[PDB]
């Protein structure tokens, strides 16, 4: 069965740092962007919404504006990595990386942000 | 945006009763099974896993074996209803109906089971 795996399910990060949460799914040979959906969420906040090759950044939650991106260079290797720059306390919570790619799976990642 | 809607996000049911949890998604004309993934879970228990029409009884969580199924009579109407027979206390929790169908969405539904 199509499996999403997270190499780390717990991130403990310093205030103001840059953080990359990895999220892996299998790709045989070539990645078919047209078949891929990548969704990143935290307490119902829309962080990343990659739908069949297209990203609507208008729907991203304001609290993540200019700080959260999906690293496309990784995607091609089956890593739907979320990078957050300038991490804030408002970023702490349970993240879910959800993938649809001929099959579907998701995993949780807890991020704890240390006090300044 | 592709939207999964739930006509009810809270069910309050009697112990030992039958329960249908509705979950609706848009269907334009004919249903394309090869494009449909429906998944129902609660507390990481795999309840329904319908992948392009394919289901595997072996992956269904044992506490729901023989009691839970996906209502197929109205998948063509866009209702991926989860039916549970002989509701038990351990059926109380937060359910997710996750649907991929030319796009992807999911909704949470809370079930509270009244004591007998
Ligand atoms: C979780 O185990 C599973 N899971 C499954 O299928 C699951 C996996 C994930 C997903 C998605 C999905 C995928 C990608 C993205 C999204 C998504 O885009 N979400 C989203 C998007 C937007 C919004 C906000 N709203 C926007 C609009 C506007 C207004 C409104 O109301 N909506 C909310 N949410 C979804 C949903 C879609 C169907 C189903 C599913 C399946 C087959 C099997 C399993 C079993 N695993 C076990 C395996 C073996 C061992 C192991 O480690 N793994």
């Amino acid at each position: 069965a199509f499996t999403v795996t997270v190499p780390k399910d717990l991130y403990v990060v310093e205030y103001g740092s840059n953080m990359t949460i990895e999220c892996k799914f299998p790709v045989e040979k070539q990645l078919d962007l047209a078949a891929l959906i990548v969704y990143w969420e935290m307490e119902d906040k829309n962080i990343i919404q990659f739908v069949h090759g297209e990203e609507d950044l208008k729907v991203q939650h304001s609290s993540y504006r200019q700080r959260a991106r999906l690293l496309k260079d990784q995607l091609s290797l089956g890593n739907a990595a979320l990078q957050i720059t300038d991490v804030k306390l408002q970023d702490a919570g349970v993240y879910r990386c959800m993938i649809s790619y001929g099959g579907a799976d998701y995993k949780r990642i807890t991020v704890k942000v240390n006090a300044p």
